[PDB]
């Protein structure tokens, strides 16, 4: 590459490797003792349910006055209402302090998170529009004690840490428009503040990785980022790259990424805790650049979904980091299936020899993301120093996921009922919600029928459980060594919203591991 | 209107009202006692799993010989293998007796019926190709799952509805359909007469859905409903034409006001003897020439339009089975019947019976509009208030993408009622799978500038099956606070050979466990 | 026609005929002397530019305090910033009064209104979201003196008077969510408050007509509404209806509307002022129900645009009403081309237009310009006078949005003088326009037909789409007519995300004022 | 085009008095008014169903 590009990519790698969260955590009493009632800046936020906002505990808060009381009355459900308070002592020394009240709904269905962190994100995002200075800290008083989903929700909200606006490209694409946020819980949090910072950091790193454009986050830079963390946090990293993938039988990931300027890479990270592990889990993530397609939606729609194609790789990677930082008692592998699908007719009707030994007929070159997951899955369940009890693969795979489970619920295709319930619980507890997709291999297998290969890479009929079939394809490349629960997570839509990446995935994994 | 057309419709109405099944049920012991070794015809079918076929009880069957044993060893999983038995005694007097062996798979997921009735149907269909004189064919099933097998055999082979080879003159009744005698290993847990009733309702549903829209119209459906009401002795209420407008049913009225035949809200009522175990209301979509959406291409919806009566046919035949078996459930069945015929009505704001207003941003999606009126009717205008409201419809193309060709999508507000219906699907073979229930996220998709709601979700890729179901739930009566079960059966209602008769058996099995 | 629908339609007709604006107008000095520092309710709005908000006069306003001064400092350009004032006197008896400051940008191009009423509407729309009770009066303090565009802008904003939400259907689709608005100018207004009320009423009446669905605003009901205003305001009405259109030679409008349940109608309204008219002007409006189509956009796009296809007829109708109410010195006719169109049917038909020229119908979707052909000939050949200017307004093409955008109506006009006049009317009224290419030499060949005088649609869509649609209409002008013809394509400016904008009437009003 | 060609060919045979016994059947109908009559089964004059 040119010297200017190489310098830029190195700077971007460093910004991801050294990324630290803007969010910190505390509780009302500690805040009272540490900050002596003085607000951090000229902006404060109060978020809670209709009931919680009227609790007497609110009246004892430092910023409370009759004006704030009226704001609580005038605010709409799922909306904000801002009021000024003159002569309220703050660190910035502002003559006024803006207090914004946000009402969270209590309505929540049996498939959602009761604390409704989706609305908490929206409320705080709206409130941060009234931020004055870029160097200030905003106190976010939350009236809920669900520390994990709120930690993720606040990490998710506001201006994104990734930005190319207003000369931020000269500062390694670190946004200067992000405000520091201090979340203040009522009670001391059940999960320690430092652990919550780690969760918040992973949500925002995941967001950065998915927001980053494909000319910054490439197969090479992602690999370098993974290697950077391995050195810093002290975990093992293994990289099977380029022609070595072909030599060693990884025909799927090789075939998909062989046309690119940068070689395809199967990067596997290993974490083994001190003492006896509670479970042995393997993570596999789809991280294919310029790769998004299918038959369920129009071609123009898949170009919009291509924007967030690293969502799977980012989710498993950041979930892995949190496990290492929290020192969770789980033996963990994380395999990043990284390739750049460069240069429609090319590779069409190719027959590839997968690492599993099974042959795949490429009937559609747009659907070359489940192929790399096939190699990733076999590698995890066959080629590692341990055999996992559970395999979790995450990928922004199908447009059918949106039609099936929607914008907020990732699709779960899983072989065992118990594993499904566990992950569903983790979604409701974390706020990164999921919903099951049809598991029935008898009806999925015939859709991949091939005249000359063992299978095709795409279902014949699009209207026959679209999410499920993509999941099934991946399961056919599981190793016979594996006898445990396979969880396929299709997160094509939950990985983003109108403002960009959401950092969906890592907190779901963190909560899943806590209950193992 | 013409005499020739009017006479044809009357003959078709009689064929559906007087429909009798071609299937009967018995067991191996009762079979040997009544027939004493003589087979009913020159064709016999043996269907079972790999283990079941090698059971010692198989070699003690009338038709068994060394050739049949070789069939059991040569047959492939999910395939058939035929052999002749020379000089075998049979009532038809055939020189040979063809024995077709079919192997059923044992593999079945936690969302599928363990007996795999889908393959049973496929096996028996392939075996009936070698029929000589379309004669009663003996089908020996090695499974004891009587209810799903009853439905499985009822839907297999040649369909009773036909317009081939001069069948139009004989009220579209097929002469190619062979009689079938299913022989279970042991005496069935459900009476043979009850199994026959389930088979009949499956085939009547098949007949109604197979029937083209120029035979099964809004008028002929109601006449068929009135026929069974007179025969079986149950009440029937019909709100027809402009009476729907005056009485506030703007949804179903607006949809069918353009048609030659008027729209009809046909409510049937069945109350059993004594205390009913539950009060259940059925609501079915029966709109003629009405199929559309945004998830699939326009050409795809034209193919799905052929089976638009599936929702109405499913609830109607399930109601009939409950009356014939005398199931202890207070039952109502509202048929939302209309013909969407003749840009028209685009951006119309109609006042629904619930009082809520609907902006028609898409005229193709008007199936959920009539269901809204039917749902409010069942939950507000009946003499009783139901505990469970079940609506069934061939509603969305998104259903196929979500749950597939074999599983009806379930959008239901209570977890208990969902698990019940899912169990009913696995027990009966007419399988289902749940679709996301989350009204918080479905409501914003129907936002409207001038009306209370639109009739179609703004974004196509945000739980399409769920949203279409949510719309219907907004028109539930405030009086109702029980379980609502929306069943999207757009795809399971048909296959390559036509209608499946999906729905009735699922309801029956659901009613049996209440 | 069932009795339920008949009663519904009659109730809707009355609601349009008897419509009264929620807005009234006054000024600071008059407001003080009549209300004495007691606000009308618990919400007040302050809308002005950065400079205007920092004018010394702002400190002297009744609601001003250091919290409001801070709101002026923190608010963003084009945004709002709300603050509570405790114990401020107000007639609603609210313990706190909410003051919402909104900043209007000064940036305005040579083709836009300097007052930026587009933002004013948005600011006041945002401010009204924080309303507690709907049955109150909100004081709206504007720091601008451009009274006409502000009047139209404020009439435009907030909840629409038409609604079918929450039982509004039982009250003739009159919204119960609309708040009364008292606009308070700095100086006494150059245009009388009652005249501004009339302009506001027309904007909102136009909004109601376009918002109204096609099952309520039909060809019969619009006609009944026009008749109702004729009786009340005292102007003449002529209605050529049904088979009479065919017999009298109006083959265009007849062919388009003959298939429908309700018959097509050519409604013409005449207004003659007292004394010498400054100009004789004829208005023509497209009001075709279920009719929207073309080749420039996808079929799905035209279905969305179809919701506002009464915008042309509504614009001219309400522009006519304002002329009658303000008694503007302009002899005025207003021809409403009304019909219901309800793809293969009538394709390749050759219809004999009222002008005598034959039209081949190559595309059945584009028959809005056909009804305008008859309307334009009627106005220029069949009336008791001969107009000096002919103005036709229609939501005609999707190309209009591609050409001139969502905020500027496309102008196709033969004389540069009448073009410049209408452009000035747009910039002054705020209902902006922009010229589309006038060049008949290059538009004529696109309508070449084998057997008719012309086709109804251009052969090549990428050859000035807005212009060619306008050219088609000019071919059916009477040979008697030798004046200026102004074709206004307002396909997009007639609506926004919230619904109808009521675009059109205020442009006509301001156009007449400078004749 | 089809009905016109057959009709005008007939007229030429009648005017020229060509030595061919000729019948001319014009299948005339106005197709109004896409979903309408979709999946209908019709009994043709031949007795076969379509
Ligand atoms: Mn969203
Ligand atoms: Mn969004
Ligand atoms: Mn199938
Ligand atoms: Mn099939
Ligand atoms: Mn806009
Ligand atoms: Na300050
Ligand atoms: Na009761």
């Amino acid at each position: 590459l040119p010297k200017a590009e190489a310098k830029e990519l190195s700077a971007f790698v460093q910004s991801c490797v050294e990324y630290k969260t803007n969010v910190c955590f505390t509780d009302v009493a500690a805040y009272e003792s540490n900050q002596k009632g003085v607000l951090s800046s000229g902006l404060a936020v109060l978020v809670g349910t209709h009931k919680q906002l009227r609790d007497p505990a609110v009246q004892r808060l430092p910023f409370y006055n009759p004006a704030v009381a009226e704001a609580i009355e005038r605010v709409k459900e799922g909306g904000t209402y801002g009021v000024l308070v003159e002569g309220l002592a703050n660190a910035a020394g502002s003559k006024f302090v803006r207090v914004v009240v946000g009402e969270v709904p209590t309505k929540a269905s049996r498939n959602n998170c009761p604390a409704r962190p989706d609305v908490v994100t929206a409320l705080v995002t709206a409130a941060l529009d009234e931020v004055k200075e870029p160097n200030t800290t905003v106190d976010v008083f939350v009236l809920s004690n669900a520390v994990l989903p709120i930690a993720a929700a606040v990490a998710r909200c506001g201006k994104h840490n990734f930005s190319a606006k207003d000369g931020a490209a000269a500062a390694a694409y670190n946004s200067g428009k992000v405000s520091r946020l201090q979340v203040v819980f009522p009670e001391p949090p059940a999960i320690p503040p430092k652990d919550l910072e780690a969760v918040a950091t992973s949500t925002q790193l995941c967001q950065r990785l998915v927001d980053a454009p494909p000319n910054l986050l490439t197969t090479a830079t992602f690999t370098e980022i993974a290697q950077g963390y391995a050195k810093a946090l002290g975990f093992d990293v293994d990289v099977i790259c380029g022609d070595d993938l072909c030599e060693r039988g990884y025909g799927g990931i090789y075939s998909v990424g062989k046309a690119a300027f940068e070689a395809p890479r199967l990067v596997t990270l290993l974490y083994t805790p001190k003492g006896t592990p509670v479970k042995k889990v393997s993570l596999v993530g789809k991280g294919i650049v310029y790769d998004c397609g299918g038959l369920a939606l129009k071609p123009a729609d898949y170009m919009k979904l291509m924007k967030h194609d690293m969502g799977g790789a980012a989710a498993v990677f950041c979930g892995f980091l949190t496990a290492v930082r929290l020192q969770q008692p789980v033996q963990l592998s994380c395999t990043l299936c990284l390739a750049e699908n460069a240069i429609k007719s090319y590779r069409n009707d190719d027959i590839i020899v997968m690492k599993s030994g099974k042959t795949v007929e490429v009937i559609n070159t747009d659907a070359e993301g489940r192929i790399v997951l096939g190699d990733g899955v076999f590698h995890a369940t066959n080629e590692l120093s341990f055999t996992p009890d559970v395999v979790i693969d995450m990928a922004t795979l199908t447009g059918a996921q949106g039609i099936a489970t929607g914008r907020h619920h990732a699709g779960l295709y899983v072989n065992e009922e118990g594993a499904e319930a566990a992950m569903l619980r983790a979604g409701r507890e974390s706020g990164e919600t999921c919903f099951p997709v049809l598991y029935c291999p008898e009806y999925h297998e015939p859709e991949f029928k091939s005249n000359h290969a063992d299978m095709t890479n795409l279902m014949e009929r699009r209207d026959n459980a679209g999410v499920s079939c993509a999941g099934y394809f991946i399961t056919t490349h599981l190793s016979p060594k594996f006898t445990g629960a396979h969880i396929h997570v299709d997160l094509a839509y939950p990985v983003f919203n109108s403002n960009g990446a959401t950092g969906f995935g890592p907190a779901l994994l963190t909560e899943y591991f806590r209950k193992l």
